């Protein structure tokens, strides 16, 4: 039997299969398929307990009893996309598209130059549109409370106006005015005005709510260099870990550190198909 | 659904940032950094778990996040007024010398 | 942020309320770079801006 014997090696490759459970349920409904994952590990917590036996060598174990068998693991994410950024963030990717608000007009408050402006402001749409098709600067002192209305593209309470062709960059695409770190006109305290409309298209932001990651998970192997071997998970609470660096030159990942759970005295810590 | 081409990206981006004055927000308007070589999105949640057991021991069956604490941190490559009145804590004091004529002083 | 990935699609990251910090050693001597550290968290803005905003 010694000897002859040959051992069952393995090489990890495939990749992991989470799936979100409905909100605030314990249920599943859907689907996920992890792209390339770095990393995959497993762990284990050992609580015990024993003091029940000595004699002349004081202090010998007798026995141990296992009181919590926390298992877990934790693997990672080279492949970004909405969905594991979701689940990093904790959210879910909204998608909506723009309304063609047409005559968009509103009030920066301070002036400052050298500094950018997002021209969609409001909560119809965080970080501001994507795309305008012109914009126009008309401006007054900021020491008085000038509010904006519908008559007011014109002129406000001071009917002076500007010529953006100078003093005034715009990724009209980016929707961000940036007004130039020296300029002729913007000088003295005026909160400049623009108007301004958008180019109504499709958006989708991930909203980094606090809901928890809650799910199962799978891992379906096919190993290309040894025995292939999956492993199951019917309760999981994947949670975020160390960081998501958005910088560096090596390539993006994100980090993910999961605990398993039991779903219910039906089933098992974990599966091991 | 064997193969999908998973997207991947290298870190290369701009950073703005704007100054608001006290209160939930007034905003100065974005400004920019410069080069940023690193920026780290942290995150970190403190969270207990509730407990129950099967005729073995302890089994959790729900876990509570008590609230979620995300952060990072960031460099910047460049060195100039606006990075270093958010470094030091302060602003920009900009001023004239004050001329004037037979100013005088001793040193004991 | 924009992120104009060289070889991947662009993401944008928007924080609407952080408190910056500085981060240890700035360091003016040596001859390595003027490199400073800039520490931040974040917190909503107000209850209905949520956390972070990623497009």
């Amino acid at each position: 039997m010694n000897d002859n014997y040959q051992n069952n090696y393995v090489v990890g490759r495939g990749t992991v299969y989470f799936d979100r459970f409905q909100d605030g349920t314990n249920r599943k409904t859907g689907e996920m398929y992890f792209g390339n994952t770095p990393e995959f590990t497993i762990n284990t917590d050992s609580e015990t307990l024993d003091h029940y036996s000595s004699d002349h060598g004081m202090r010998v174990m007798d026995a141990s009893v296992l009181l919590e068998a926390s298992q877990g693991g934790t693997f990672t994410c080279d492949n970004i996309n909405a969905d594991n950024l979701a689940l990093w963030f904790l959210g879910e990717v909204s998608n909506t598209t723009q309304t063609q608000q047409t005559d968009a007009k509103e009030v920066f408050n301070p002036i400052m130059r050298g500094r950018y402006y997002q021209l969609g402001t409001t909560d119809d749409n965080p970080t501001g549109v994507r795309g305008v098709t012109n914009f126009q600067m008309v401006k007054a002192d900021a020491s008085i409370a000038i509010s904006v209305g519908s008559g007011d593209i014109t002129s406000i309470v001071g009917a002076t106006v500007v010529n953006p062709a100078g003093n005034y960059e715009i990724d009209l695409e980016a929707g961000r005015i940036y007004i130039e770190p020296d300029s002729t006109d913007l000088s003295g305290n005026v909160q400049i005005a623009v108007q301004y409309d958008v180019d109504a298209q499709k958006r989708t932001l991930v909203i980094g709510k606090s809901n928890m990651v809650y799910g199962a998970l799978r891992m379906i192997s096919d190993n290309p260099v040894g025995l292939n071997k999956n492993y199951y998970f019917p309760k999981v609470s994947i949670a975020p870990d160390g960081d998501y660096a958005l910088k560096g030159d090596d390539w993006q990942v994100m980090s993910f550190t999961f605990k398993a759970m039991q779903l219910n005295n039906i089933t098992q810590r974990v599966y091991i198909d």
